[PDB]
Order: structure tokens, then C-alpha cells, then sequence
């Protein structure tokens, strides 16, 4: 009585039909994920953004709870694992460093690694690897440059980050030495930056002062390679999957040729429009009953609040299956909603709006090397996006 999921099949980034028939008809819904306990599922926008919200709906037994999920394995821990107030002392003095304004200053950087990577594509011939040669290079870059990994250091950064993927194809023991190498360096660079400040995130983190709190020698490492983590696929995959998107609805590119002004506001629509994970990760537990929807989520239950299907809600976005690039308002939760709030999304809008700038003016004929009906998607069961986009211009 319960239905299994995720619904959205892998191969692709249709929105399972199975979201809009539960948002009509069971906005709140019983789901049996493929590990971890059974839960509900949230789909409506207005309930969606309300959970996310809500004072009684936590994260911190995430540590102690066997989560819904598609993956065997629980990576655990982090700010997205955590409460107030813990949380929020945290959260506090990494955004005094990680400022948007910092974020923002990065885009000319950010626009000359793209062009870099773009030289190194057309080096090669058509057809390219957009995914292997742009996409998962640009977000661990950036990355690189945010945190003020010296140059020389960037590709063995880059290497060892490769690591982290969900779609890497690597032993555990592989991935715990990249890990453990990771670690090593930014422990290292942390150490730098304290006995010599530079005006990269790691001296302004390492400086980071509320009232008279600052950040542990652990909080420093673990946030920093916190950021890495949360900021390199999920960026490399949505570059993957607009790219994919403007290459597929030549309506779409056309438009952004034409009049290249509206890419950050077409970045806002892709973000709302892709429903990027293949399920909802992140239930929130509740902390006392709490009725929704006429339906009464006891103390204890996880409840799973798609951002997914929240973003094609009808009811909130008129016609929320047409892309279009100018939409007004677009108030979508792609970058979550509530105190977790993604903590990367000015620097991830800078990323994506660079990378459609970047490939659009060096490329404005990019398109599919393949026909679409062969694109191989991957199977990492986290984000969908493709594995490999060979393109031609
Ligand atoms: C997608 C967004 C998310 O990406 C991940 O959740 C990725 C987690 C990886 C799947 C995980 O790898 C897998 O583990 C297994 C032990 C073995 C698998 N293998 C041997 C084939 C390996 O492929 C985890 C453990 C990787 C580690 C380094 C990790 O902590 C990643 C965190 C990413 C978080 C960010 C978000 O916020
Ligand atoms: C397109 C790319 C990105 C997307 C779509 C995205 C999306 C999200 C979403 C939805 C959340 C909220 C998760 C939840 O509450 O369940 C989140 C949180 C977070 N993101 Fe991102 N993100 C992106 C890029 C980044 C980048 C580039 C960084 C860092 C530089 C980053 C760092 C974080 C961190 C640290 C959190 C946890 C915040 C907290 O718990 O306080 N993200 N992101």
C-alpha cells in the first residue's frame, strides 16, 4: 500500500507522471524507497516548502535512523545532517566567509577555466566528451579557485575529486586513498592560511569570528572538504543536463543565442524545470504529530519533501511543464528552502550561468555527436544526467 520508489526512471529527466496523479489525488503518500525504512512522500509546492521550513521537522536523527534511500551504503554527517542550534553556529560562520559577493567574484576565474576547457575540447576533434572534458572538470576547479588551491595543485585536486563521484568506477580502498589524500592536503593549505592569510575561503573561514566563536581545526576540514562534496557533482551534473536540454530544443538555445542576457534567468528555469535527483534524498523526522493534508505524520516518521515535483506543481507554476526561459515569478525550491537552504547556490548560479555563457559563444552550433535515443545515463541512482555527451559544432 505503499508504493515503490523512486518513480522517475534513471534513463532520462522526464517527471514521472506518478508526481502530478499524488499531487491531485494522495498529496501526502506512503513510498517503500530500495533501502531503508518506508516514508512519506511530500508533493505539493506549498506542503513541500512548509516541511522544509517548519521548526518541527529535523535532520539530526538522520545520524541514527536507517534512511529511505537508493544506494546501499548512508553517507552521513555535515551541516545537511545537523540542527539547530549546532547547525546554526556552524552555518553562521561559513557564511560570513563564503559570501555572495565572493561567489560573484569568482565569475571572470570561473569564465577563464571554461574557456580553457574549451580549448582543450576542440585540441581534440569533434566529437568531444562534454561530461568527461567540461562538466565534471568545471565545478572541482571553481572549487579549487574558491578555496585558493594554488594552481600547480589543481589537477591532482581534480584527480583525487574524481574519486567522490557517484558514477566513479573505483574500489572502496581507491576511494579512501583520494579521500585520504584530500584530507591530507586541505589540513595542510588550512594550516598555510592560518600562520600566513591570503583573501581566499580558507583564511577568511580560518578567520571567521561570532562573537568570539571561531571554527575547530575538524570544523575547518570537515567543512572545507564538505563544500568540495556538495559542490562538485551536483553542479557537474545540472551543467550535464542543461547542456543536454539546450542541445535537444533548439527553441531553447535559439533563444539564448539571440539575446545571451537571459541566461541567468533561464538558469533559474532549467533549475526549477530538471528534476535532478532520481528520488528525494534528505527525509526530515518528525518531532511531534504534526497533520497535513488531513493526514497525521507521527512523531519519529521521515518524511521525504520532493523539490522535484514541488517544482512542476501546477498549482504554483501556470503551465510547470513548459520551460520558458523568461518565467516571472519563479520562486522554485532546486536550491532547497529553510535553514539548510543550499549554502552554494550564489557560486552555483555564477557556474551554470558561465558554463551556458562560455560553451554558447565558443559553440553556438553544439549538439549531440549521437542520436539521442543512444546517450548512455547514468546509473549512480543519486542525480540523473547523462554519462557521456559527445558533441559536435
Ligand atoms: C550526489 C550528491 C552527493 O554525492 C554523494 O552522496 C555520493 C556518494 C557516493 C555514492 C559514495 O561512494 C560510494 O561509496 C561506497 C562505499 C562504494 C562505492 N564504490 C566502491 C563503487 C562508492 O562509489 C560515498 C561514500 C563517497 C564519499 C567520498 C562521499 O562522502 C560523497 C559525498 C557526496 C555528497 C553529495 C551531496 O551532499
Ligand atoms: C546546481 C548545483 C547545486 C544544486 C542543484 C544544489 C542543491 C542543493 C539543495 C537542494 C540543498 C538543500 C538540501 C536539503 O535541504 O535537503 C543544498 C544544500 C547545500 N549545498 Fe548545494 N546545490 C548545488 C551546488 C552547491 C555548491 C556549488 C556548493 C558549495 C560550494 C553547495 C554546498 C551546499 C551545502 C554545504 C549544503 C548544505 C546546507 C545546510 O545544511 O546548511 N551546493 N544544495
Amino acid at each position: 500500500e505503499p508504493r515503490a520508489y523512486p518513480f522517475n526512471d534513471v534513463h532520462g529527466l522526464t517527471l514521472a507522471g506518478r508526481y502530478g496523479e499524488l499531487q491531485e489525488t494522495e498529496p501526502v503518500s506512503r513510498v517503500r524507497p530500495p533501502y531503508g525504512e518506508e516514508a512519506w512522500l511530500v508533493t505539493r509546492y506549498e506542503d513541500v516548502r512548509a516541511v522544509l521550513g517548519d521548526g518541527r521537522f529535523v535532520r539530526g536523527p538522520s545520524m541514527t535512523r536507517d534512511e529511505p534511500r537508493t544506494r546501499p551504503e548512508m553517507v552521513k554527517g555535515g551541516l545537511l545532517s545537523m540542527d539547530p542550534p549546532e547547525h546554526s553556529r556552524l552555518r553562521r560562520l561559513v557564511v560570513k566567509a563564503f559570501t555572495a559577493r565572493r561567489a560573484e567574484s569568482l565569475r571572470p576565474r570561473a569564465r577563464e577555466i571554461a574557456h580553457e576547457l574549451v580549448d582543450q575540447m576542440a585540441a581534440t576533434g569533434q566529437p568531444a566528451d562534454l561530461v568527461a572534458m567540461f562538466a565534471r572538470q568545471l565545478p572541482v576547479r571553481v572549487i579549487c579557485e574558491l578555496l585558493g588551491v594554488p594552481s600547480a595543485d589543481h589537477d591532482r585536486f581534480t584527480r583525487w575529486s574524481g574519486a567522490f563521484l557517484s558514477t566513479a568506477e573505483v574500489t572502496a580502498e581507491e576511494m579512501q586513498e583520494a579521500a585520504e589524500q584530500a584530507y591530507a592536503y586541505m589540513g595542510d593549505l588550512i594550516d598555510r592560511r592560518r600562520k600566513e592569510p591570503t583573501d581566499d575561503l580558507v583564511s577568511a573561514l580560518v578567520q571567521a569570528r561570532d562573537q568570539q566563536d571561531s571554527l575547530s581545526e575538524q570544523e575547518l576540514l570537515d567543512l572545507a572538504i564538505g563544500l568540495l562534496v556538495a559542490g562538485y557533482e551536483s553542479t557537474t551534473t545540472q551543467i550535464a543536463d542543461f547542456v543536454y536540454l539546450l542541445m535537444t530544443r533548439p527553441e531553447l538555445r535559439r533563444q539564448l543565442l539571440d539575446r545571451p542576457e537571459l541566461i541567468p534567468s533561464a538558469v533559474e528555469e532549467l533549475t526549477r524545470w530538471v528534476p535532478l535527483g532520481v528520488g528525494t534524498a534528505f527525509p526530515r523526522y518528525a518531532v511531534e504529530d504534526v497533520t497535513l493534508r488531513g493526514v497525521t505524520i507521527r512523531a519519529g516518521e521521515p518524511v521525504l519533501a520532493s523539490t522535484g515535483a514541488a517544482n512542476r506543481d501546477q498549482a504554483q507554476f501556470p503551465d510547470a511543464d513548459r520551460i520558458d526561459v523568461d518565467r516571472t515569478p519563479n520562486q522554485h525550491l532546486g536550491f532547497g528552502h529553510g535553514v539548510h537552504h543550499c549554502l552554494g547556490a550564489p557560486l552555483a548560479r555564477v557556474e551554470l550561468q558561465v558554463a551556458l555563457e562560455v560553451l554558447l559563444q565558443r559553440l553556438p552550433g553544439i549538439r549531440l555527436g549521437i542520436p539521442e535515443t543512444q546517450l548512455r545515463w547514468s546509473e549512480g541512482m543519486l542525480l540523473r544526467g547523462p554519462l557521456e555527451l559527445p558533441v559536435v559544432w
